[PDB]
Formats: C-alpha cells, structure tokens, sequence
RNA sequence: CAGGUCUCUC
RNA sequence: AGAGAGACC
C-alpha cells in the first residue's frame, strides 16, 4: 500500500476525526512482582519518550506498491485456492440487512458497543440510536445508507496497547482504519455467508483458523498440516499489500461463483479514503485494519500468496500437497519436502511482501513442531497423551500482559485469562506464575483456577 | 477510541 | 439476552 495524496479537511468537505490523546493503561499490582518491557504507545505527538517525528513513523508502513496485475503464477495460484473452496459450497447469495446487522448463528451483530464511523461519530449519532437487538428493525438503517451512501472515509486512531520499548522510542504505534457503519452493513450483506462458512470451517479447506478454538485445534494441526513445515513472519503485512493482491482476490471470488456486483466491492478496498484529525489520504493498496471481512480477507489473500510464491520460487511443485491454514498475517504451511524460505521471501520482495525467519534470528532456520508458533503459541505434546497438543504462550508474553490494566475492577477475570493460558507450559510453570500472584496482597484476594482443574477440563474436550 | 475470533462470569 | 477478559487483521 502506498500514499497516493494528502489534502486538508477543508478542501475535501470531510469532517475532523480526534481520537483519544491519553492512555487508558496503568501500571497493575502485580508490575513489579514480574518483570517486562512493554509500556503503552505513543498516542500523541508530544510524548516525551518519541525519538523521531511521531507521524513520520505512524505512515510509514505504507512501504509502496510493486506489481498492480496478476501474472501467471498469482492467477494459477487465485484458480487453484478458488477450486479448493469449491467443495465448501458458499452460499454468494446476498444476505438480509437484517441477518447482516443483527447476526446469525455463525456471525456475529454489528457491535452496537462501539462507534459508527464517518459520518455519524462527528454528528453525534451512535450505533444504538439506529439499530435494535430487541425490534431487529433495520427501517432507520436502510434510511441511513440512502441518506449517506457507501464508499465512505476510514476514522484513524493510533491504537491504545502495550509496544516494545523500541517501537515507542521509534513512534511505531499502530493505526486503526475504523469503517463507516454503512460500509460495514453493505459488505456483510454482500459476504456474509461466506463469513459464516469461514468461521464455521477453520482448518486447510478455507485455509483459515479464523474460528478456532487453541486448546483443541492444536491437537488437530499436526494431522492437517503432515510433512514438512515452512513459517516465516510479514513485516506489516497488511499494510505491504500493493493492487495485485486485490486483483487476486477478485478472481478468486469470481470463479466460486460471486456476481459481478459482488465482486466490485474489492476495488473499494484497495483503493481507501480516510481522515486523520484534519486531513484526508488516499490510500492505494493495503487492507484496512478495522473493516468487516478483514480479519477472512488478509487469510484469503495470504492462501493466494503462498501458492503463488511456491510455483514462482521452485521447479516442480505441486500445490495439491500443500496444506496451510491462515489467521490474517500468520501462517503455518506443510509441504512433503523442506520449502526454502530464503528463497521464499526473495520472490516475497519483488510482490511487494517483507518477509523474515520465523524463530525472529537473521537466518532462515529450520521450522519443526519443536520451535513451530502460532497465534503466538508453541506446540507442546501432552506426557501422558502425546497426541492431544497443548498451545504454549510463552510466560514472557503473560508476564507483559498482567503488569498492566485499562480497568483494575476486572483484575480477577484478567488474571483468571492469563490462568487458562499459562498452565499449558506445565506445572512447575504454573505453580511459580501463582506464587508470583500470591506475593502481593490483590493476588491473597484473587480465585485462581487449580492446575489439576485447569487439565481436567481441557482432557474433558476430547471426551 | 475500528473489524473479528476464542474463552470465561451472575 | 446482560457483563468481562485473552488472543487476532
Ligand atoms: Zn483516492
């Protein structure tokens, strides 16, 4: 993705977007019973800690564009991914407005807890005051898409969370490209079963773990991913997509039978407009961070990527055995011979892609079961049952979490999250994670789950 | 002060 | 149906 032009609020009639200034993050009672680096971003220009220009870093993950039109290898790799969802049967029919605000049973409601985007936030209408649960009328919200449209502007926020010391020295906070509610309704309505499927279907036929549950999917990806593994990691994947990738998309959309309204909603999220405090930038290329489908789209677009880098980087494969599953940027992939992600990610530059080893080193070491992660978390073999897995966050990533709260009020159900998350390490971990919590007074305070309760409920998951 | 998935609590 | 937390693009 790339900057094309930025022009100021005025000239462009839109109006201004101020996200919040301030961190809602604060030290918890239990930042000095562990250690950690992590400190909430930058949020403001004038945050002492910056050590560059603050938006100078804010935009500069829009690294450019390379290629804006498929070759032959993104076309056979778009025809072979498309092929495969074919089996899935994805209902292209369009979905009710009222399915599409108010859910089904495998999509979720619009989030009426949250803003409605340009142009209701400025004008002071919310969610709320245009749909309700309860009449699942959607009469005001189809007034509301006549009376302003689709194809409207991304609000950015920089995002409120913990960031490595370096990204704060270096203003490397993360944006949020937050949708306009129409837009939202209209690409639900357009995509909305196809959502349904993905999340009803994590596994190697979407190619997507979008839906998966860790503490037993886990178990599963050994058998669905056999062979060899390959892994590496983006640099700002999202925001490296150049116009290519949403070509790609659209040929995969089509040939599983999507009308050519259908597909024409991709061109708008290639090419996005959004407001930033007082101006407006065109953006070209890129998948915006907080539109409906982004989480399913980056996942698609990822199992067009390594198809594509495979029969470009090598002689001779065969993508039939490749078997990959994909959660926006993160991937874990099989093949049943060792892929070369050197080479892999030397095809990787000239698409447009930033891409580097897995185990975070300069070298592309080998990836196994032993040093695989994903979502963050490594494989681990029970030692009574070796073939039901456990997912390992690493403790240094739950020591980052605990030392910091938004609401000290949910300290409990907080610490009861990073409970489910750290007995899988085992228990001698886990009994040296609850110490630490029980040294400080709040932690004497706090229902913590037994570890022989904690494995008993997750055997109990397999029956 | 966005789009989602997952899990937990009366 | 109401409330939270974890991880994600
Ligand atoms: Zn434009």
């Amino acid at each position: 993705g790339e900057i094309q032009w930025v022009k100021p609020n005025k000239e462009t009639g839109r109006l201004n977007i101020n996200g919040p200034t301030r961190t809602k993050l604060e030290p918890s009672v239990f930042h000095d019973v562990f250690e950690g680096n992590k400190e909430p971003a930058v949020l403001h220009s004038k945050d002492p800690r910056l050590e560059v220009d603050f938006e100078q870093a804010l935009f500069s993950k829009y690294v450019g564009n390379t290629l804006y039109e498929p070759d032959e290898y993104i076309k056979e790799a778009a025809l072979h991914y498309a092929n495969q969802l074919k089996q899935l049967d994805i209902d292209t029919s369009q979905m009710s407005m009222e399915e599409a605000c108010y859910g089904t049973e495998n999509l979720e409601a619009i989030d009426l807890h949250t803003s409605a985007g340009y142009p209701y936030s400025a004008l002071g209408i919310k969610k709320r005051d245009i749909l309700d649960s309860t009449t699942r009328d959607v009469s005001k919200m189809k007034f509301y898409m006549d009376k302003y449209g689709l194809d409207l502007p991304y609000s950015t926020y920089v995002k409120d969370e913990l960031r490595s010391i370096d990204k704060i020295k270096k203003g490397k906070s993360r944006l949020i490209e937050a949708s306009s509610l129409n837009d939202s309704v209209y690409l639900r309505m357009t995509f909305g079963h196809l959502y349904e499927t993905f999340h009803a279907n994590p596994g190697t036929v979407t190619g997507s773990a979008v839906g998966c549950n860790p503490d037993t999917f886990w178990s599963k990806l050994p058998i669905l991913l056999p062979g060899s593994l390959f892994a590496f990691d983006y640099s700002g994947y999202d925001a490296s997509l150049s116009p290519v990738w949403f070509r790609a998309l659209e040929l995969v959309l089509r040939e599983i039978g999507y009308s050519e309204e259908a597909v024409s909603l991709v061109e708008g999220i290639n090419h996005t407009h959004h407001v930033y405090r007082n101006k407006t930038y065109c953006v070209l290329g890129g998948m915006p961070s907080g539109m409906s489908g982004t989480s399913i789209f980056n996942s698609m677009i990822n199992n067009i990527i390594i198809r594509a880098l495979l029969i470009k980087t090598f002689k001779g494969i065969d993508l039939d055995e490749l078997n990959m599953v994909a959660y926006g940027d993160d991937v874990l992939a099989s093949y049943p011979f060792p892929i070369d992600c050197l080479e892999l990610a030397r095809t990787g530059k000239e698409y447009g892609l930033t891409m580097t080893p897995a185990d975070k080193s300069p070298c592309f070491n080998e990836v196994n079961w032993d040093n695989a992660t994903f979502l963050k978390r490594g494989f681990l073999p029970d030692e009574q049952f070796p073939f039901l897995i456990h997912p390992t966050m690493p403790m240094k990533e739950i020591h980052e979490s605990i030392r910091w709260t938004k609401d000290a009020r949910n300290t409990q159900d907080h610490v009861r999250s990073l409970c489910l998350l750290a007995w899988h390490n085992g228990k001698q971990e886990y009994e040296k994670f609850v110490s630490a919590i029980r040294s400080v007074p709040v932690g004497k305070a706090l229902a913590i789950p037994n570890y022989e309760n904690l494995r008993r409920n997750w055997l109990e998951l397999f029956h």
